């Protein structure tokens, strides 16, 4: 069988990716598998923080592309 | 007025984090939120299945408490 798992957005922020990527509807069950994959009924923090991206800091910014081609 | 995303999963992680912590459909739009300042996803998803999770016993379930568990 299958669920039907949605989040009425438009609202919320998922508009912004999808906006940008609208490629998170298999996103939403994979950012739940590296929460499912580390869930383990115990599950600690307090304070995690190093590297931030990599050891120092990288990422490519190409400037401000929206997600869409418009008429001409 | 608004948008509904629809991951009809089941079979997707989804349900690992309902089944445990039904509380994503609101959340899906605030992973977004962050990656949408950012803008910076990533592409990796699954490649092959298991469809064992022990191997012991697990016949059709109808459920009892969290969503999917047995006693504690």
């Amino acid at each position: 069988m299958k669920q039907r798992i949605t989040v009425t957005v438009d609202s919320d922020s998922y508009q912004l990716l999808k906006a940008y990527d609208v490629n998170i509807s298999g996103l939403v069950s994979t950012t739940m598998q590296n929460e499912a994959r580390r869930l383990r009924a115990e599950r600690w923090k307090v304070e995690n923080q190093e590297g931030m991206v990599e050891v120092a800091r990288f990422i490519e910014m190409n400037g401000s592309f929206a997600d869409e081609n418009k008429d001409w």
